[PDB]
């Protein structure tokens, strides 16, 4: 029995590619414009002018128009201890999400599987990523079992990642496609802030600002190398990745999980370490293609806060339209942690289809996925889009 | 630029090879025949006779000699709500395993990148798992900073596993390693059992199982294709790897991560169901190599308890000395989850050097590594031994 026979006739041939993206939010939807009135009610803190004038500015500085949200006012109503600022109540909010994470992926993934169109039990991966709850058996579990994957399906439970995950789960689901002959990997990021929601506190403005920002959603995808020809669909191609921990950013980032549920701290200037770093980033990523021009590749990027896309725009002088699928997806969603990106990667390639341009990156061929988060982590995919 | 051939360049050849293992412990050694008197007097319950009896059978069953623990005495002392069987205590066991955990996991780490003998700026891949605690950033970026890691290394924090994620930190490393050219990954799993210990209670005697068995540890590997001659040592090769859910298990096994730490439930008969299970693993991993002796393969088992061990053996008629390996390592540090089948790996090939062996299993070709956890969920991995 030959090892190296058995190896060449295992691996796949092909780039790892996105074959069909699929989105969902909780029904919630919960608007910015009128967030602060309704937050510093329900969390009983009306009498906090000062503070809610300071929330009313992050939320209108913001640039999100809604969010969705699994809380609602009746939940949030039966569970005081979540609307105090840190009271006791990881197991209400676990008790939420180790349900809501696996029934809001279930959407998402079941519309990926019907654009990908094969039958399910070619799904021979799954990666499932949430920041929110954990538990044992997973959400992977939970998954498989909703949606009636093969029990021998391939599990990679990713769980507390934070924000910057969308990419980790592409640089992975890429491995896992690539080195595997046949191999179909469903890919589930499903992020509710239920472990996160928490009253607001004059001395903890950082706490505040990710109520300001974060929202619901999961998104699914189908990933597989050598695509069937007229019978698979390639979205977008991944050609390379990387992972890095800025310079001079440590705890500039951090979430506890704790009896009071998942605490947000920001210590350091995200925007700032962000835009200082990431030059560095695309000249790995880039120079090996021999591209320098950064407006003429496609754009994906974490929307950690508006920050964050106006000063790597100011940086590195992109125009204006690079960051327009990103914004838009923030704009309609908020931050939706690991989720946000392949909401972005999904508006851009129906932007670009239904505008009747030539590739699915805005008529460009290559692009550029970003994802930040604690560490300060940067993950970075290259992608190539695919024409029509 | 050509997808294909930066996709050929990017990728490696072989198969991937564990070139390096390293273990580590708590310095504090638990014995097992006195475990009863010192776990009951620790947590209050001397006047729980009954209760007192049958956790003194379960130890005695057991077939565990000692232990290794972070947990002492003083710091029990100073956690009355860690000793009682169902308190508010996860802040408290957070603040020992988010430090305790990267710390073990550095001095395998250590161990592990000694034998090596590469520079550590060559590790490209970081996989750390562990059941132990979670935060963010993670126990990878601590680990990272502790070992003086590249900042770009590619991290994969694998959380919330459970016992069988040895099988799966393997079955990740085996991908990385493989499409990845140069790639080699060092992977840590480190266990401590500060969030599971609990006091007992009679009506919860499978919780009371948990506290005669589990263990810490901490295990480290090198993992990479393309090993360079004489200067890399190969210990071990993967060849195929698998992980399903078995039948009938719904429940069987759970761990809920709550206010009070994490709970350990026990709902089904584990040694059974593996047993009756095993056997379509086996086929599945052997039969396309020809192979169905079960007695002329090597055997690395995930020790859950001793139960799982006998009934497998006596279902396949295994030699007795098949699980001596496995059971030397239930023998001197009890279950330690994810970590265990990693120290296995270790004494097995440690054992055929000194003993003069053909190869690194037990003088036999090939072997298989089996991982047994939540799910209830079977990872297999197939393993060719290296001669000498």
């Amino acid at each position: 029995v030959s090892v190296s026979e058995i190896r060449k006739a295992q691996r796949a041939e092909g780039p790892a590619t996105i074959l069909a993206i699929g989105t969902a939010n909780p029904a919630n939807c919960v608007e910015q414009s009128t967030y602060p009135d309704f937050y510093f009610k329900i969390t009983n803190s009306e009498h906090k002018t000062e503070l809610k004038e300071k929330f009313q500015r992050m939320c209108d500085k913001s640039m999100i128009k809604r969010r969705y949200m699994y809380l609602t006012e009746e939940i949030l109503k039966e569970n005081p201890n979540v609307c105090e600022y840190m009271a006791p109540s990881l197991d209400a909010r676990q008790d939420m999400v180790v349900v809501e994470v696996p029934r809001l992926g279930k959407e998402a993934a079941v519309k990926a599987i019907k654009e990908w169109g094969q039958p399910k039990s070619k799904i021979t991966h799954l990666i499932v990523c949430t920041t929110s709850g954990v538990d044992m058996p997973g959400a992977d579990y939970q998954l498989t079992k909703l949606l009636g994957l093969r029990p021998y399906v391939k599990r990679y439970m990713m769980y507390q990642q934070g924000c910057f995950a969308g990419g980790t789960v592409l640089r992975l689901a890429k491995d896992l496609a690539e080195n595997n002959k046949g191999a179909r990997v469903l890919v589930v990021c499903s992020e509710v802030t239920a472990v996160t929601f928490r009253g607001p506190s004059d001395t903890h403005l950082d706490s505040l600002v990710g109520q300001a920002l974060f929202g619901d959603g999961a998104a699914a995808l189908i990933v597989g190398s050598d695509p069937v020809p007229e019978i698979e669909k390639p979205i977008f191609e991944m050609v390379w990745t990387a992972q890095t921990i800025a310079p001079d950013s440590e705890g500039a980032i951090d979430f506890h999980l704790r009896e009071a549920g998942l605490t947000f701290h920001l210590l350091k200037d995200v925007p700032g370490i962000v835009s200082k770093n990431i030059t560095k980033a695309l000249v790995e990523a880039f120079e090996p293609l021999g591209i320098s021009d950064y407006n003429s590749i496609f754009w994906i990027a974490h929307p950690g806060g508006p920050a964050i896309l106006d000063q790597v725009e100011q940086k590195l002088a992109l125009k204006p339209e690079k960051m327009n699928a990103t914004r838009e997806v923030l704009s309609e969603y908020g931050n939706m942690s690991s989720a946000c990106v392949l909401f972005i990667l999904d508006e851009m390639r129906k932007k670009s289809t239904q505008n009747g341009l030539k590739t699915t990156g805005e008529g460009l061929e290559w692009g550029v996925l970003f994802g930040f988060g604690p560490g300060l982590t940067i993950e970075t995919v290259v992608l190539r889009s695919v024409a029509i």
